[PDB]
C-alpha cells in the first residue's frame, strides 16, 4: 500500500482522509496541523456536510487512533520538522494552502517524503494535473498539483465535447455553493469585497482562474475559455454553465450521446452522466468530479449551446486527490 | 389622476399597491381578491422582504383605509361581476395569474373598466409591452401585458448591446431568487419535479421563456435568444448573465462606455449602471429593471462577451406596471 | 414477517419506507397514493435530506419494484376501496394526515386490514401510545396513534425526570425545524397567519399540542406541562428546551445520572444520552426519539432546571411508529 | 451637541454612526479603525441588513465626507495616540471589543476624550447601564458600559414583570440570530468547538451571561435568573423566552396589561409592546430594545408564565448607546 502523510487537517484534508478509509491501496499514516489531537478528533468525527465518521475515533498519547490503526499526530509549523521518514511517508498530501510552490512544498521531500500532491493549484509553474484530461503526461516529477475543483470538472467535459465537435470559445460561469472564506454578516475582505458581504443574504459575483487554468492541462484549449463565479449560498454542490461555439454542428441529441458515451468508457469514475430531474444536494457525495445533467441543457442551435455539469467541492476533488497519488506512485 | 384597481393582492399585487403610493398620477382604489379584508390589511402592514407598510392602514366597513383613503375590497371570483365602473376605475392590474387571455381579461371590460394591464405574460396574443425596449409601438390596445420580470431586465440590456454591436446570438442563464412555486422541503410538483424540491437546501436547474419572449418585444432579436434558470436560496433579487456573439467588435471598454450612454439618456430610470462591488442585496427595492454590473461581466475577445445585470423580481417589475398604465392612458 | 400497506407516500410515508428495508420483521408489500408510480419512484430515489436511496427502484406495469421486490401501487381516494386483503396486509400505516378519527381509519380495516396505525396524533379518543412511555398500556386496539414527534421526544425525558425527581411544573419551547407546512415567501395561511410568512427568512412563533399531549400517555403529567415553538431556518432537526420545577432537589450531575442510566437501560434505543459538543445537524438520521444534551442544559438551583434534547423530526419518528407496528402484532 | 467620536467602525460601529444622523443632540466628527477610508465608505453605503446608506459618502483627502460634514479618520492601533482633543470630542464610543476594561478604555481620555461608553459588557468592575433599568443610579463615571443586547431586552421586561408581580426564579432562552463570530462552514472555534460549525446548517446551542448580568443592572432580580442561547441561521432579529414564577398571582390578561402600560408610559421607546402576528423580519430597524409579543406567550397557571421579546441586535442596541451618550452628557 502507499503511505500517505496529511499536512493541514482542514474541510480538505479530512475528506481526502475519510475517502482513503474506503480506499486499499492508499493508508494514511500521518497527520500534521496547529490543533490539538482533542479538538482534530472532534472535527473528524462530526460534520455538517458529511455527517458523522463511520468508524471508531479515540486520542491516545496525543496521537489518533482511527479504527484501530494509530495515526501519528505532530504540529510543526515548518515542514521540513515534519521527518515523515520515520513514519514511512512515501506521498505527502499537501493541504494547508500555504506551500503552493516548489520551493516551499520540496521541504516535505527535505523531510523524508518522496512525492508531494498540493491540494491546490500551484502558483508557480509546478505541473497541475486532472483525472480524465492529463495524467497521461505525468512524467514522474515529485512535486505536483490536482489542480482545481471547478477546473476539474471543467476540464473532462471540455474535453469529450472539444475531442468531438471542436470548441471554437467558450465562456463559463460556475454557481458556487459557499466556502470557508466568506462570511456569515458583513464583514472585512480586503482583497475581495464583494466576498466580505454576508454569504446568507447574497449572490455574490466572484472571478475565477479555473476556465483559464484548463488551458494549462489541456494546451489545445489555451485561450478559448475563460469565466466567472457566483457564490450561492448552499452548503456543498456546485454547478458549471459552459455555454460553447461549436466548429462541427450538432444536435443536442448527438452532444448527450458523446458525453455519455465518455461517461460509460474513458471517463467512467470521473465524468457522470443523467437524465434525471436531479438538484444540487443530489450530488453530495458524489465521486466523480463532473456529472454532465443531460435535461437542464439547453442548445440555441448546432453551434451554440449551454451544457450543465454538476460536482461536490469536496468529495470529487479529494478522490481525485487519491487518484494522483496512486497515479504518481506507479 | 388614473383610477386603478387591483384583482390579486398577492406578490405582486402588494408592491404595486406599495409603489402606487408614491405616485401622485396613480390612484389606488379598489382591491379584489378571496381574503377577507383584515387579512389583506395584515399582508399590506407587515412584509419579510420590504418591511413594514409606510403609512396607516386600517379596516372600517370590510373596506380598507389606507392614509385616510377608503379602498372597496370585493371577493368576486369572477371579473365580470366586479363593478369597476361604481367606483370609476380606468385600468386594472390584472395580478391574479389566472386571466391572462383576451378572453377572460376582457371580463373587466364588460365590469366597467376601460383597460387592463396583465401583471406577467400573456398566454395568447395579447400584445406585451416592455419600457426602454418597445413602449413607443404601443397602439391604443386596451389589454395589454408587462411581460415578465427576467424578460424586463433582458429586453433593455438586449436592445441597447443590439443597436451598437449587434447581435448574432446569445444565450443567457438567470441566477433566480426563491419564488413562492417553491417548496420549503421536498414536496409534490408534478408540473416541474425539480421544483418540487426543497428550495433552501438546493441549487434547481428550471426553464424560463424570459429569453426567447424578448423576440416578440424586439422581433429583431427573434430565434436569436433563448436560455435557462437557476433557481437559488435567496429573497428577492435575482441576476441575468447573458452571453453573446458580437457582429462588430468591441472592447469591455466600449460596451461600458455605451451601456452607461444608455442609462443616461435614453434608458435613464429603466437601465442602470454600475462600476461598485455590488451584491444581491444591495438592488433590494431598485426601480430600474436592470442594473448593469460593470465589474461582473468578462470578455473572451471583441466578439464573445458574458455581461451581468441585476433586477429586483418584485420592485422594478411592479414600478413599471404602472409606467404601462400611465403610458396606456396617455 | 408484519405486512404492512402505507397509505400516503408523503414525506412520512417515505421514510417508514426507507427504514423498514432495514427491518427483516417488517415487510412494506403496497403503497396508496394519488401521484403516478413513476413520480413515486422518483420520490422514493432522492431526497434532499436522507440522500439518495440504498437500493434499486423501478417501475413496471405501474408497479414499484424496490430491490427486486414488486410493491403493488394504488391511487384509491377512498381507504374502503383499498383491497388491503388481496395483497396480504397485516397492518396499515395510515400517513395521508387525512384519516385520524376512528370512523375514518376503520375504513381499512373494513378494505381488509387487521390493524391500523395513524402516523400522527388522533383527533378523537384513539389511544396515542409512545415508546418508553406507554407501550405496556396497549390493550388488544385495532387502531392506534402514534402521536407526534415533539411528543415522542418530551414523553420519554419527561417520565425519566418525573419518575426521579417530580416535575411539579413544567414548560417548554421547541426549537423546530422548517416543516413543509411553511411557505418559501410571503403567501396566504387563513389557519395561521405567521406560518404564512417567508420560512426562509423569519424565526416563527408557533403553537404546538406536543406537551399538553404528553398527559395523555402519562397521564400523571396531565396539567403539569404546556409550551410553544419557534419554527427556524433549518432542515430535519429540532430541539425541545424544557423548563421543569422538580419536587425533589437534584444537582445537574445527578439529572445527567439519571438519565444516563435510563438511556442506557430501561430507555436504551428511544432516549439517548451525549456530553459532546454536538449541532443540530449532528442528529440527522438519528434513531432515537429524543437525545440528552448534557452540556446544553442548565439549573438556577436544585428545584429549577432547563433540559436539552434533540431530535431528528423524521428519522426517530418514522423508526417508532415501526416499533409500534411490531408491538401491536406481537 | 454632543460631539462624539466612534473606535471601532464594525458592524455596532457603523449603525451607532448611521442612527446617529437621525439625532440633532449627537453629531460624530471623528473614527478610528485600521481599514482604509475607501473601505470604510464601502461598509457605511452598502449593508445587507441595513439596506443602502441614506446620505452622500465620498473620500476625499483620506477623510470622509458624509451628507457635506467633513469626519476626521484616522487608523491609530494605540487609542492614547488619538488625539481626541483636536477634533473636539466630548463622548467616544468604544466599539472595537478590545478595551473592555478601565484602564484600556481610560486611554481616550488620556487622549483627550471626557468620557467613554464601551458598546460591550465591560470586562472588569466598570459599571453596566441599561435604559429603563438604571440609567438613574449614572452617578458622573467618566468611563460607563451599555452591557449587552440581550441584556438590554432582558433588563425592562424582567424589571416591569419583577415591580408588578415578582420573580422568584427565571431561566431565559435566547433565540439569536447569527453573528460575525460563527462560521459559513465547519471551521477552527478553539474556544468554542460548537460555534466553529456551520451557520447556515445548524441550531447551536450556546451559553450566554446576559441573563445573570440582569443582577447587576438590576440588584434585586440577583441570583434570580440565568439561561442559555441557540444561535440560528438568521440575520438580525432575536427573541427572548423567559419562563418566570411569579410571587403574586396574575392571569395573563393582568400579564399584558401591565407590559403595555410600561410600554406606553414609564418604559415608552425601550419597551415595546403588541398583540398582532409578528414574526422576526417585522423587527428588522426596530429601535425599541425590547417588544413584547403578547399572543406568542403562554401561561400553565397564574404563577408559571413564558413570556417572549423581541430585539434587533444591532439597531435597539445602538441607539441606546446614544442614549447612554446622551444621557452621560447631561
Ligand atoms: N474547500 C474546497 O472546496 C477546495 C477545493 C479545491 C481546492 N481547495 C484547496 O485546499 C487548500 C486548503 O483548503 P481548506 O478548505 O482545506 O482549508 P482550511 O482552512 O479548512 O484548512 C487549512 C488547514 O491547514 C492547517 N494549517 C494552517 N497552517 C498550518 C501550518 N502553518 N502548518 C501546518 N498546518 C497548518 C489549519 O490548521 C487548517 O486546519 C487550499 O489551497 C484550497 O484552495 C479547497
Ligand atoms: N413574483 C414575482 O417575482 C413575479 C415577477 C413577474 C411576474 N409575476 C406575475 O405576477 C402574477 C401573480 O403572481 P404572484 O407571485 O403575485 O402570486 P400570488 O398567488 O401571491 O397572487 C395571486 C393573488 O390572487 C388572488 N386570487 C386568486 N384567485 C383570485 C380570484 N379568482 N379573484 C381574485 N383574486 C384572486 C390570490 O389570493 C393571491 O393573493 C403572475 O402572472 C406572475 O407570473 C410575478
Ligand atoms: N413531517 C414531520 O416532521 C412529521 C412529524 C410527526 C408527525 N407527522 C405526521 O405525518 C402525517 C403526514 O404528514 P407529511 O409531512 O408526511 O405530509 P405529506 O403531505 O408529505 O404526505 C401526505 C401524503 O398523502 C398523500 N395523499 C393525499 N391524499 C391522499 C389520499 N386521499 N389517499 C392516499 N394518499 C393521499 C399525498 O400525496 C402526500 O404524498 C401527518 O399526520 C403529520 O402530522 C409529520
Ligand atoms: N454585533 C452585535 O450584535 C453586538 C451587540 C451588542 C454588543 N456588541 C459588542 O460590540 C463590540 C464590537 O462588535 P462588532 O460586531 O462591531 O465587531 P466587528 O468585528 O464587526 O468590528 C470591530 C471593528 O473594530 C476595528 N478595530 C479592530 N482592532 C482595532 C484596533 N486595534 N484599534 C482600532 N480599531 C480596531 C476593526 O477594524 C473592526 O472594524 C463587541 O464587544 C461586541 O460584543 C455587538
Amino acid at each position: 500500500t502507499i503511505k500517505v502523510g496529511i499536512n493541514g487537517f482542514g474541510r480538505i484534508g479530512r475528506i481526502v482522509f475519510r475517502a482513503a478509509q474506503k480506499r486499499s491501496d492508499i493508508e494514511i499514516v500521518a497527520i500534521n496541523d496547529l490543533l490539538d489531537a482533542d479538538y482534530m478528533a472532534y472535527m473528524l468525527k462530526y460534520d455538517s456536510t458529511h455527517g458523522r465518521f463511520d468508524g471508531t475515533v479515540e486520542v491516545k498519547d496525543g496521537h489518533l487512533i482511527v479504527n484501530g490503526k494509530k495515526i501519528r499526530v505532530t504540529a510543526e509549523r515548518d515542514p521540513a520538522n515534519l521527518k515523515w521518514d520515520e513514519v514511512g511517508v512515501d506521498v505527502v498530501a499537501e493541504a494547508t494552502g500555504l506551500f503552493l510552490t516548489d520551493e516551499t512544498a520540496r521541504k516535505h521531500i527535505t523531510a523524508g517524503a518522496k512525492k508531494v500532491v498540493m491540494t491546490g493549484p500551484s502558483k508557480d509553474n509546478t505541473p497541475m494535473f486532472v483525472k480524465g484530461a492529463n495524467f497521461d503526461k505525468y512524467a514522474g516529477q515529485d512535486i505536483v498539483s490536482n489542480a482545481s475543483c471547478t477546473t476539474n470538472c471543467l476540464a473532462p467535459l471540455a474535453k469529450v465535447i472539444n475531442d468531438n465537435f471542436g470548441i471554437i470559445e467558450g465562456l463559463m460561469t460556475t454557481v458556487h455553493a459557499t466556502t470557508a472564506t466568506q462570511k456569515t454578516v458583513d464583514g472585512p475582505s480586503h482583497k475581495d469585497w464583494r466576498g466580505g458581504r454576508g454569504a446568507s443574504q447574497n449572490i455574490i459575483p466572484s472571478s475565477t482562474g479555473a476556465a483559464k487554468a484548463v488551458g494549462k492541462v489541456l494546451p489545445e484549449l489555451n485561450g478559448k475559455l475563460t469565466g466567472m463565479a457566483f457564490r450561492v449560498p448552499t452548503p456543498n454542490v456546485s454547478v458549471v454553465d459552459l455555454t460553447v461555439r461549436l466548429e462541427k454542428a450538432a444536435t443536442y441529441e448527438q452532444i448527450k450521446a458523446a458525453v455519455k458515451a465518455a461517461a460509460e468508457g474513458e471517463m467512467k469514475g470521473v465524468l457522470g452522466y443523467t437524465e434525471d430531474d436531479v438538484v444540487s444536494t443530489d450530488f453530495n457525495g458524489e465521486v466523480c468530479t463532473s456529472v454532465f445533467d443531460a435535461k437542464a441543457g439547453i442548445a440555441l442551435n448546432d453551434n451554440f449551446v449551454k451544457l450543465v455539469s454538476w460536482y461536490d467541492t469536496e468529495t470529487g476533488y479529494s478522490n481525485k486527490v487519491l487518484d494522483l497519488i496512486a497515479h504518481i506512485s506507479k
